[PDB]
């Protein structure tokens, strides 16, 4: 056979059909593959269910003497009793696609895969996350991708890889199993490779065994048949992962109080696991939390956190956007810890202003003790410009940039680098933004008019060649050579912008005669299109004789 | 006997029936608790009410040969004829719950507790306290403890506890002659328990003899069986709290000037028992009064209190969140001197923005050396939003919350508190605003209609129940659940809020049908309707077809 | 002989006669002065006009064997010569008021000075000092009056002051030999004087030579028969002329890098003869300098000009207006250091806001370092008001006034003052802004309409009689005693300021009915005019039934 499908189920009586449903409606040949569904002793008709597969499905059920707790054992029985050349494990309250076995069984023969990635997608809200399905590639490692950030068994594995090498399931640690047997995987496929063609796979305690199971990981890293300047590496993205993603993130914010020292101890083994050479690649925010691991002091690991949270520190200097924290009288100094990074994740203008919205991902300072200012600085260092925030939450500072507050000053240069100013006391750090952003939501070289002592300039947001970062161009253009104006119907203004986009604010509009006005609603069809519903008819004699054109709050003589 | 409620009564006719039900109501065995109670000879019929209560408790009437002036005589006569292994100390006007002795014996009986703190609660608006009646502790002491935040008798000590140690009432002295009791046996008590399980305990002149209480119990303080450490700081947080709950809050500022200095001879007699050593144990703010109450000095004390009331100071300097104070010319610089005061005076909101006016009642600082923000908390304390200051006047300070800026922040919680960050170089100070306030102009319940991405949500400015303070609650809302659009004659559209009034901003509005637009006015009618002037006339068909609508500034799709 | 008049001459023929004629035009008799021309070895025919003049002038003429290089050797040659009772300098090249002799003979007889400065006037563009000659003083001092700042000989000097104390000028230093000259006279004189009745004087390389005059200067200044803090003072205002005005002034700027060594050197010997107990008294900039100039550091020098210039420090605060500065890694600071000027560079308003841009023209800090606002400060000083920064473009600072959030405000006082504060971590500075401006763009008077609880008023701009600064006048009007409403055609309001002009918004308006409105597009077609051009007619009989007018954000209930 090719395919071996595995089904952990546990009480699935009410959504054990919509798997069943997925297996029998799969694209491929029903000889080459197979579905085995381990119950874990259920107390339901569950199946009774499978059962009606029987004839739709080549099918081995098997049922536990007992129940243990989680799908770990169901796996195991099931791993001895698949028969294929791959398996899949799928949960019972997941389903598949049509095409998932036809698809994956052709990549095999292409790629020869060991370990294959099928993306994910989400439904009644599940996550599922996403940031190593974005492209197909048919070989990838620990470092090169992101397969490191997920590590449940709805992937693809060879059969021989996991019985030759001896990769089952931990049955007597219920707490994250799941990420052992991936990663014992990862280490020992010769080729990993990621399918992103369409959406396949479909998803809907004592810390004693979990940080057990951490510690089972950072040994198959360090003993696994790699280089060992890759270990750390592999294991340092893991701890990236780790102390940001898992419930360690913060638990001594929210665990009791009590079972904090539990918590410490249990945590404590698995950084000692870890050498102190790794601290130098995780994330310089960990390396306090990594010294306070194996020290296994949770008073002085509890005031990290807190550190973190509300941004208040004991003792602290600056080195270029990079701290020195001292987070009590006597403890050691942890050095070069995080310039903050910036990131556009919304950027909206028109006609009468522009609102960005910049996110401070990075930066280990707390919110409130540091000030900061949008810049907008000339290309040949000479003039510059500083809009203040508008309003923030969290780490997401939102700017309004008014075009009336900076038209006379636009004309002093043509290129305006848009930097983004931080400010801790006298130390201010100066970030080029636009690299790292969001889609831009526009079409390339969509300006904005704007009207300034009798000359029309247009304000083109762009990005530089050189590090993709974004930029303002203010030139001055000719009205009638750049946007068009056409009567549509008997009451619609049509605005046509010709070499290129124009955006203008939405809402009331009014154009005006030597002695009579209309009112209008402006709206903004397309890109390059502007509609102004106007209130009465104007005939197309006075359409010639339009002498202003005003906006909600924008004016412009023609 | 386990307990002796002792019960001073004075002219009680119209209430003792309560307490004297509640004692019978008790779930408690008869033999196991007496009512000693000693009349302070009543010119009523009070003690007939009390006979009525010796079939169902073992009662102990008694009465002095005069009024004594208070509890304080009946007290100690009750003490000599309580015979139970405890005493509770019952006022004539309060009762306790049905629980109340059961509770207590069991918990007695499970940790051996010389003092024992039942919760008490308030009726008809009284306080009682409630900082340490947060948990249920089986022992505590006054230095890792609010104890000493209350020395009413309403408490049960151990009989032996105040007979062994002299431990009565003081008679010759009228004001705060229970603080004294209490702090006796505070110091005396080898074990302090607080039982906060459930409501217990319903409450309903010269100073020469209220200071002189004072200083007994500084010097009890001092002759106490702790360490010398201990000592000084019992001292401390006893003058941390009588400076500023007691009536030498500001005295200088409510006494006639005629009787400061018999203020300032009888304070400056409990300061001097009060060694200098435990002044720098205090509160910064208080270390001047102290100082001036030794040397008894009340045109220097009176300068103390008014400076620290307008921010007014003689010649000062700010270093790190503490100034260096010199309230005279001539006199010594205290030095290290550490919230600020808030009322808002004004609030209004719209479809479009919000205006509230913060003002600053009193503060120990000039303007200009700080800066002020408002402040948007989650309920979680997960997000934030901050709005930067939009003008101010002396110390009434405006923001104006646009909307249109804060949309995009809203959907993240339901629950938003309004507090108000003061930043004083680094170190901040987050006020919580709108239990102090001018009258809401609006009724409750008055929201305000909000558009994102094709939802309605509405904006609902309230009242938390617990402390009066502001908030915002964001949820989602059916348009035309709670809104209805109706068409009054033929060019008004008559917006009427059902279940609650929604606030629109005043000026243009235009409606939008397909291919016809209608400009109108829009002014606010009453608080729950809102009519829409037009332009020209519009017929009933036409009045079905409305898609968009708009206001001045904000859109909405309908 | 009352005077004699000592002309040095070099190639002066073309020249020569206007001074002759000046000479023989004396308003004073023959006999009581001599004029005595000693020519400097000139190669032309100057000495042949001279003679011409012999007959009209008691005229002694002299010419050196070869040419000196300078007047001091021809000025002691002709000293040496003089018997007047005064001598009078004037240079070849100048030229004297006929009435001069005549004037200061009467001036002497009256006042026995024994040095008199006369006022001068430079032609054809020159100067000239004039700043201690804006009065007629009998008697002033080097440390009362501003003589010290005019050290040229073009003045009247006692013969016997000169010549008994042995004062000529130094013939083997060919710079600024003048100068040690007059400082001599002063010294020794027992009264000095100034007489500014009128225009009297008519006026058209290595550094060792001068600093060692310089240091000649300080020791004269010292070993002077003057009390020892006036030593000290007088030293003190010379250097604060020579540093600031003098070829010293940027030195390490100008000269060719190779020679500032040699600089240095000359400077450090005349510093070095300045007890460093001087310093202090020398205006603080100068401090640095003078610290560096001693060490005859230049590369520390330099980088304290190249710092004043550029207005970058190495490291520095700012207290109390005053900066410490250090200018160099392990260098002193230099403690209390010295308000920027500020020109108001826009200034535009309506019913609406009002938008003013300041221009810090001159600042001792660059754009980043600091905050600035501006403040509305009442003429009683009692309220005030803090404008928020809206965008600033270097040093060009615009603020957004909206009237709405201030409206509140305003009625508290009449009279507002416009200030710029400037804050600098805790120095403030408050600048009053106006006198220094751009054409005012309106016409004065010119007022903005606001509406407030029922009541009209006007806020009117204008400048202050005293400085010419702007400030705000807020009062109460009566609109239909200032503004005129009238209906031109059928569909155009026409508002006529009456008192004064008014300014509002331009862009869409509405006029209000009890049953109807009608919108428009207000244009301010003249400065007291404006029009609002209706989108259809109105009736004359409605027009009178206007209730309400609203403009483009603002609404005024008629």
């Amino acid at each position: 056979m090719k395919f071996s499908v595995i089904v952990p189920t546990y009480n699935s009586e009410k959504y054990i059909t919509e798997l069943l449903n997925s297996l029998a409606k799969q694209d491929f040949p029903k000889t080459e593959f197979e579905v085995v569904v381990v119950d874990d002793c259920s107390t339901d008709q569950t199946l009774q269910i499978v059962e009606k597969y029987r004839n739709k499905l080549n099918l081995k059920v098997s049922q536990l003497e007992t129940n243990s707790g989680g799908p770990g054992k169901p796996r195991n029985v099931a791993l001895k009793q698949a028969e294929g050349e791959f398996v899949l494990f799928v949960d019972s309250d997941d389903y598949i696609n049509k095409e998932t076995l036809k698809d994956a069984a052709a990549f095999i023969d292409e790629h020869h895969s060991d370990v294959l990635l099928i993306k994910m997608k989400g439904v009644n809200g599940r996550g599922v996350p996403q940031s190593m399905f974005k492209e197909t590639a048919p070989e990838v490692t620990l470092l090169n991708s992101r397969i490191i950030y997920t590590l449940s068994p709805t992937k693809i594995y060879r059969t021989a890889l996991l019985k030759d090498n001896d990769i089952y399931f931990p049955e007597e640690l219920k707490s994250a199993e799941d990420q052992l047997f991936t990663m014992k995987a990862y280490l020992n496929a010769n080729r990993i490779s990621v399918l992103s063609d369409k959406a396949y796979y479909y998803a809907t305690v004592s810390p004693e065994d979990f940080y057990e199971v951490m510690r089972l990981i950072a040994v198959e890293i360090l003993n696994a048949d790699l280089e060992e300047a890759h270990k750390d590496q592999i294991l340092a993205e893991f701890l990236n992962r780790h102390f940001s993603f898992s419930r360690t993130n913060g638990f001594s914010l929210k665990v009791k109080l009590e079972e904090q020292p539990q918590w410490i101890n249990a945590l404590g083994d698995f950084i000692q696991a870890v050498p102190e050479r790794v601290d130098a690649l995780v994330m310089s925010k960990l390396r306090p939390l990594l010294h306070y691991a194996r020290a296994k002091d949770i008073d002085n690991y509890r005031t990290v956190e807190e550190s973190y949270r509300q941004g208040q520190y004991y003792r602290f200097d600056i080195v270029d956007g990079k701290l020195n924290i001292q987070f009590n009288e006597g403890e050691p100094y942890f050095e070069g810890i995080d310039k903050p990074k910036v990131k556009m994740t919304a950027f909206k203008f028109d006609n009468h202003k522009i609102v960005t919205e910049l996110t401070l991902n990075e930066f280990m300072i707390g919110e409130g003790h540091y000030d900061v200012r949008l810049k907008l600085h000339s290309r040949n260092k000479k003039h510059t410009m500083y809009v203040p925030l508008s309003v923030n939450a969290n780490k997401q500072y939102r700017f309004n940039i008014m075009l009336e507050d900076i038209k006379a000053y636009l004309p002093k240069e043509k290129i305006w680098d848009v930097f983004l100013e931080v400010q801790i006391g006298t130390e201010v750090f100066e970030v080029r933004v636009g690299n790292q952003r969001n889609k831009y939501a526009y079409t390339a070289e969509t300006s904005a008019l704007i009207h300034l002592n009798n000359d029309f300039y247009r304000l083109t947001p762009y990005f530089t060649k050189d590090f993709n970062n974004i930029s303002l161009y203010f030139t001055a253009i000719t009205l009638t050579d750049s946007i068009s104006m056409k009567l549509k119907g008997k009451n619609k203004i049509i605005l046509t912008g010709l070499d290129r986009g124009y955006v203008f604010e939405e809402g009331m509009a009014s154009v005006v005669l030597k002695d009579d006005m209309i009112m209008g609603m402006l709206s903004q069809t397309s890109e390059n299109e502007v509609e102004i519903l106007l209130s009465k008819d104007i005939k197309k004699r006075d359409f010639k004789n339009i002498v202003k054109l005003n906006t909600a709050h924008m004016t412009y003589s023609l």
